[PDB]
Formats: C-alpha cells, sequence, structure tokens
C-alpha cells in the first residue's frame, strides 16, 4: 500500500528544493491508481505541469519518502 502523509508531515520532512508538494501528491495519487506500476506511473504522469522525470527519479522520490516516514513516524 501506499503511505499517506499528513500536509504537516510534509512541511517538516518531506521538502525537496526539486520537487513542489504539488508533483509530490500527483505521483503519490498515481502511485495509488496504477498499484505501483512505475512504467505505468510514468507513463501517465503530468509532463506538462511537471518536468520530465525519469522512473528513476520517480522511484527515488517515492521511496525516499516511505523511509522517512518509517523513521519520523517510530
Ligand atoms: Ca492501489
Amino acid at each position: 500500500q501506499v503511505p499517506v502523509y499528513s500536509e504537516q508531515e510534509y512541511q517538516l520532512y518531506l521538502h525537496d528544493d526539486a520537487w513542489t508538494k504539488a508533483e509530490t501528491d500527483h505521483l503519490f495519487d498515481l502511485s495509488r491508481r496504477f498499484d505501483l506500476r512505475f512504467v505505468v506511473i510514468h507513463d501517465r504522469y503530468d509532463h506538462q505541469q511537471f518536468k520530465k522525470r525519469s522512473v528513476e527519479d520517480l522511484k527515488e522520490r517515492y521511496y525516499h519518502i516511505c523511509a522517512k516516514l518509517a523513521n519520523v513516524r517510530a
């Protein structure tokens, strides 16, 4: 299952100089809807609003957040 971060969690812990919350939210939405199939997530990505991201860029962002949430929720 895809983790769900709170707004406060994002603000305190999940910022990245190269990602908006809007884009991160989009990644996590696609991750839910497409069952973590990163080829599909990559295909369906709103490359209009957001930068061209590699599949690898998307996975690294997702699992950085997973690791950070695991830690702060301990
Ligand atoms: Ca799902």
